[PDB]
This record gives C-alpha cells, structure tokens and sequence, in this order.
C-alpha cells in the first residue's frame, strides 16, 4: 500500500539472513518504489520498482544481502557492467546493463530496465513446444551480435543459458504461442571474465558447458560459442541437447552426437581416468548405456524439416559445437554464415 518516500527510505532493518526487511510500497533513495517481486535467491532479492526520478518507468532492482561474499560478488558484477557500458556508450550490443547502482545500508543494489520473460520461461509457458526456425534464426543472430562485441573487447560471459536471455517484450499471439517480437537481450554478467583475469576452473551451467572446461584444458571466448550452440538446439527442439549431470556420461553424449574428441584433447587432460587406450570408458549395456544409446543420436538426426534453412541451422550448430575450441567458429565468422541470409532486412538491421 502507498507510503511516503523520505519516511520509507530512512525506516530500515535486516533480518537474521542479512536480507533487507521490506515489502510492496517501501522506497529506496527517495526514488525507487517497490511494486512487486521478480525473483529471489542466496544472493538477495530482485523487486520490481517504479523509478520516480524517470517518469515512474519500471526497473528490476537487485537487492543483495548484507553478507560479505554476496556484497563482493555484486561489486565485481558492477565493475564488469561499468566496463561494458563504457565500451557501448549507446547500447547497440543488446546487453542488459545497469541504469543505477548504490549501497543501501550495506545492501548493494543494482537497477536494470525491466524487460519480459526469459527464453526458458516463454518455452516452459508454451509446454516446451519449440520456437519456429525464423525465431531461432533472429535470436541466433542477436546472440552472435551481442557476444561478438564482448569477445572482441577481451570478455567472455561464461554462463550463457536460456534463463539469461530475455525478450524485450514477451507478448505473444496464439496461431502454440508465438512471441510477437523476437528482440532479446543478454543478462547476468556476474561470472564474466576478461582475458587477463584469473579464469575459475569450472564455468557455465552443466547443459551449456564445453568439453575444454570438463577436461580442464583452459577456456576463453569459444566457451560462449559452445553454450550458444546448445541454446540454439534447445530453442529448436525445446529440450536440452545434453540431458546429463556427470562429466564422463556428458563426454560420451558429445561423442554419440558430434563424433570423436580430438586425440590431443584426450592426451592433454589430467582426467585420464575417463579414458582407456585413448577411448572413453563407457558400458553400452548398463542402464545409462541403454538410455544414452536410445536417446543420443548424430546431431543431424534432430532436424525437424529437410529444407535448406534447416540444413543451414544444423551446419552453424555443428560449427559452434566443434570439440576443439581453436577450430570452433568465432561469432565474427558465425555472423557471415549463410544461415543468416534468411533474416528479414528488419531483423538484419
Ligand atoms: C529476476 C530477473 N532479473 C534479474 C535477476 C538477477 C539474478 O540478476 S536481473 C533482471 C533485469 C531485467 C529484468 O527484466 C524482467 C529481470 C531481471
Ligand atoms: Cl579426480
């Protein structure tokens, strides 16, 4: 219910978890009026606010717990978001960057422009009926465009997944639900790592994680290209390419679907226990063996239609899913792939 901004903004306390005790109608900075809850987690809470210094426009305000490790992780996210903003003065490269950040009584707070549903939540709301190829194509183009910019500015996202890709507007027609506008933005730069910085060993979410990270061979921009390839497959079929929670099984799935791992990646890994005489150790006859052999087929076998536009998609996905990160297509190269000849002039600009 409605409260005054000066009063609400100074009336403040935390709970035993170091969350800010707040509810709908509370204010921050005599500026942000809380009108809803967007999400929550170990880090803190995300609340929808009206921004009264900007005609009451909607924002997603992330409010971090009064806990040191979450405070410090947010400070890093903020420093990445500042560096991206300073490289993209005018926001041509489709990242969800901050509109504001401040320290509210030990709470790091980060404001973002409020966008629509993420590409996972839209798919779930459609009963996991996949995106039509034209939408996959436009979305593919935008991901390539966004990450290419970051990549050529010595940055790697490391955690691209459908939940971190947002529709500017997720309003839909019923034809299956079909989004009216396929414009997307790339979110969640908390893990993003510059070329010169320490690379944490295990990056990406399981389904989107490339072989060089599983085998601990060193990772860079190509990690994001593998993630994008997995994302395009899931947009196109509506289920993840790699339905697994264990490295050995995951690598076997990669072989069943993409062909053999290059021998020099097997030779270089510390993870020798996954291999015997240079081949993956795997029981074809076990319960998991039977499941993988029935469910994990060559990548081309997942095509829904045979027309050229579908061949072009599957060829680009093959290139984004090359085992050897040195041989994997770059996003600069991907943008020249003939799959993108199919974009409308409107999508292409
Ligand atoms: C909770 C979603 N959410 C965020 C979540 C985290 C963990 O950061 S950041 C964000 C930005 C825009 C938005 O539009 C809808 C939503 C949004
Ligand atoms: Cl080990």
């Amino acid at each position: 219910s409605m409260q005054s901004s000066k009063r609400s903004s100074r009336s403040v306390e935390d709970d035993k978890e170091g969350h800010l005790v707040c509810r709908i109608g509370d204010w921050l900075q005599e500026r942000y009026e809380i009108v809803g809850n967007l999400g929550e987690g170990t880090f803190g809470k995300v609340v929808e606010c009206l921004d009264h210094a900007r005609g009451k426009s909607q924002v997603a305000l992330k409010i971090i717990r009064n806990v040191g490790k979450y405070r410090e992780a947010a400070r890093l996210e903020i420093n990445v978001l500042k560096k991206i903003k300073e490289k993209d003065k005018e926001n041509k490269f489709l990242c969800v960057l901050m509109s504001d950040w401040f320290n509210f009584h030990g709470h790091m707070c980060i404001a973002f422009e409020l966008l629509g549903k993420n590409t996972f939540e839209f798919l779930k709301e459609n009963n996991f009926q996949p995106y039509p190829l034209p939408h996959v194509r436009h979305m593919a183009y935008q991901l390539c465009h966004a990450l290419r910019f970051l990549h050529e500015n010595q940055l790697t996202h490391t955690d691209l997944k459908p939940e971190n890709i947002l529709f500017v507007n997720s309003e839909f027609e019923t034809l299956e639900k079909s989004v009216k506008n396929t414009s997307i933005r790339v979110a969640d730069f908390g893990s993003a790592t510059f070329d010169h910085e320490h690379h944490t060993t295990i990056v990406a979410t399981r389904h989107y994680r490339p072989p060089e990270v599983i085998l601990e061979l060193g990772w860079a921009q190509p990690c994001d290209v593998w993630s994008i390839g997995c994302i395009l497959f899931e947009y196109y079929r509506g289920f993840t390419l790699f339905q697994t929670h264990e490295n050995r099984e995951h690598l076997v799935m990669m072989e069943k679907i993409l062909g053999p791992i290059p021998s020099h990646m097997i030779h270089r890994t510390r993870k020798q226990k996954y291999f015997y005489k240079g081949g993956l150790v795997w029981d074809e006859n076990s319960s998991d063996g039977r499941y993988v052999k029935e469910n994990c087929k060559p990548l081309k076998s997942y095509m829904l239609q045979d027309s050229l536009e579908h061949v072009q998609l599957f060829d680009l996905m093959r290139r984004m899913l090359e085992f050897d990160p040195a041989q994997r297509i770059t996003l600069a190269e991907a943008l020249l792939h003939p799959f993108f000849a199919g974009l409308t002039p409107e999508e292409r600009s």
